[PDB]
């Protein structure tokens, strides 16, 4: 295709293998765990916002409600003292306030499914993250079995993977040779008979 | 979730992971070259 | 995803495990419950506050 | 409280604990790994 396209692309392929050697498992492990909390905490202040609103509205709806019938206490009050001129007023307000308390509630309902709603996400959050936190120890498991198993391989005899086999063995052949060494001088210069007993018994 | 990065947290663990088991696949597949009835 | 931030972000990861391998229990320990305290008198005053 | 951040003093001291705990815990697994019916 292009030209400075491939150029980029081949910068780019040589950079992230650069970088790409220098991540270390035990350490990313820790610090993607790090950032997955910081995020964690970072969503709990809105789920607070949330409550702390909902807390508002049905404070509101409480009030308006209280009014009612305080405006029917009024009511009241005007046939007690006054005549059916304040009596009939009274209500005539309190029409609005009633009208005002569904127009409310209503959307309360919502605003409570919401808040439900980012509390139970909220809790999903943090499940997970354990189950994150509880696999980088399986993992360091895992770390520990394939060097342990690479341990194993480098005591065979063919294999000079480990240095300390690498001395083991060549001491050996050393040793071997020297033994040899000494039978081959032992030739250089330098049980038919007694089987017969065996026919006495 | 496992199969997508839409979170660089995420893509470090799965790489750091992926990292991991590779290596020990790598030893597990050097012990296999190198080189129950009866209890039953 | 982006390339600084994967720089950053490896920088990072080994300036943290520097530091947690600083930390001593039995000092660190004292040191938060110092700071507990700390806390706790500088809120005293704003409750005398209140209450005046 | 003892699942959330907001604290730096209380990151650090939550933070000792698990080291604390773990180092413990390896103690035993050390144990456990190299090795009351009569008196009731």
């Amino acid at each position: 295709m292009g030209l400075f396209d491939r150029i980029k692309r081949v910068v780019s392929s040589n950079l992230n293998d650069l970088v790409n050697k220098a991540e270390d498992p035990e350490k990313m492990l820790e610090q993607a765990i790090l950032e997955m909390q910081e995020d964690l905490v970072q969503l709990r202040q809105g789920v607070a916002q949330a409550i702390a609103a909902q807390k508002r509205s049905e404070k509101q709806y409480n009030d308006a409600q209280n009014e009612i019938n305080k405006w029917q206490r009024n009511a009241q009050l005007a046939l007690q003292k006054g005549d059916e001129n304040l009596a009939r007023q009274a209500l005539e307000r309190k029409k609005t306030y009633t009208d005002t308390s569904a127009a409310l509630k209503a959307s309360l309902d919502t605003q409570s499914t919401q808040v439900e709603t980012l509390k139970r996400n909220l809790i999903q959050l943090e499940s997970k993250i354990s189950e994150a936190k509880t696999k980088k120890e399986m993992l360091k498991a895992r770390i520990t079995t394939a060097k342990a198993q690479e341990q194993l391989q480098g005591m065979v005899r063919g294999m000079n993977t480990s240095s300390a086999m690498s001395a083991f063995e060549r001491m050996e052949e050393k040793v071997l040779m020297q033994e040899s060494r000494a039978q081959a001088l032992g030739e250089l210069a330098g049980g038919s008979d007694v089987d017969d007993e065996l026919a006495a018994l």
